[PDB]
């Protein structure tokens, strides 16, 4: 309510007298809430620190990147110190933080065309660009192994072995899937391990609803919700792109025969992306991108089949089988990646050769 609302804002640098305070956005994590004054407008958030308990941790991630774009005069997340100095206030009980407003931007939810996924792109390999001269290993790892596909294909097995609710019996096909993919779940993480793929910052939540873009020229203009940002390899991310960027389908789509890998879609991503990180990218990470969609997208299907078989404990259902059939769409969509790896190659050699 708005005096506790006006007294939390009270707490922060605003560079105007406070005139209204209300609930803003559609995001799910945090409490999001905008802040009009006599002047500039600010995002005010509270942050879930049961999901992100490590505040301290969590805001100096999110500070050491913004700082870095903020120093190469790149649109970023621009926080908004307390009025002692800090990037974020204690509250009686709530950590709350404040962000510059970003005007006159749209955003999108489901991918509306490829050239709006191409404009995706051109974003992250923006973001990538530069910080590719930042040290991503001062960065903490706010989830653990978030993207550790052999952490993750562990704690598969676990949960197959347990096999709480007797669901195993019911997904043999599923379970087969992910356990006779199992040698290629270490090839980014070795990769990393023995330096062959450079550490870079990873922003963990690629979803175009983090991707703000101008409202009329409809150009990328900035990356926000830095909540997930860790250290990794950036095709970490290039690869959850495409797993849910290039489908033809929701991810929790029933009719598997309306959902598949779309080498349009592809293209369009990795022309915006390698456009902008050329100068940057290694022939090791140009080599597994195509591969980087069947990793992230085997992770996240390995994630959902772990989960309808652990009683749905992590992510959100609507009905007993929802983890089951999202877990089918992403078996369907690495199968169409296995089959198209030819164009997919042949697509990433084209694209590097005309970004130069
Ligand atoms: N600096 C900003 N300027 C303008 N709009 C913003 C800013 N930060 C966030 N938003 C908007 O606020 C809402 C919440 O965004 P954010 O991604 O930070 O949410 P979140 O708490 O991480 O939840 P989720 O992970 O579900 O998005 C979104 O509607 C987003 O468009
Ligand atoms: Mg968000
Ligand atoms: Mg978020």
């Amino acid at each position: 309510s708005n005096e506790v609302l006006f007294g939390i804002a009270s707490h922060f640098a605003l560079e105007g007298a406070v005139t209204g305070i209300e609930p803003y956005g559609d995001g799910h994590i945090n409490t999001t809430y905008l802040v009009t004054t006599d002047g500039p407008r600010y995002i005010l958030q509270q942050m879930n620190t049961s999901i992100f308990p490590d505040t301290v941790n969590l805001m100096r991630n999110v500070e050491l990147v913004t700082s870095t774009l903020k120093a190469q005069g790149k649109e970023t997340l621009d926080i908004v110190p307390t009025t002692s100095g800090a990037t974020w206030a204690e509250i009686d009980g709530g950590a709350w933080r404040v962000y510059k407003f970003i005007e006159h931007t749209v955003s999108y939810n489901l991918v509306p065309n490829p050239d709006v996924f191409r404009e995706a792109g051109s974003a992250f390999g923006d973001f990538q660009n530069f910080l590719s001269e930042f040290d991503a290993s001062q960065l903490t790892e706010t989830i653990a192994h978030f993207h550790d596909t052999p952490h993750r294909f562990e704690d598969f097995k676990a949960a197959l072995a347990a096999d709480k609710l007797g669901r195993a019996a019911a997904c043999q096909p599923e379970i087969d899937f992910y356990l006779s993919h199992a040698d290629q779940y270490a090839v980014v993480m070795d990769g990393l391990r023995d330096g062959s793929i450079p550490l870079r910052v990873t922003h963990n939540d690629t979803k175009l609803n983090n991707i703000l873009m101008d409202a009329t020229t409809g150009k990328a203009r900035a990356i926000i919700d830095l909540d997930t940002i860790m250290p990794g390899s950036m095709l970490f991310d290039f690869g959850d792109s495409i797993r849910f960027g290039a489908s033809t389908a929701l991810e929790d789509e029933k009719d598997l025969s309306k959902v598949h890998f779309s080498t349009e879609l592809f293209r369009a991503y990795t022309e915006g992306f390698v456009g902008e990180l050329r100068g940057s990218i290694t022939a090791r990470e140009a080599e597994l991108l195509p591969f980087s969609g069947n990793l992230l997208t085997m992770e996240c299907g390995m994630r959902f089949l772990a989960d309808y078989l652990e009683g749905d404990i992590y992510f959100a259902t609507k009905y007993p089988e929802h983890n089951l059939v999202r877990t089918r769409t992403q078996i369907k969509l690495v199968q169409e990646m296995e089959q198209k790896a030819s164009e997919t190659r042949a697509i990433v050699a084209d694209i590097m050769e005309a970004a130069r």
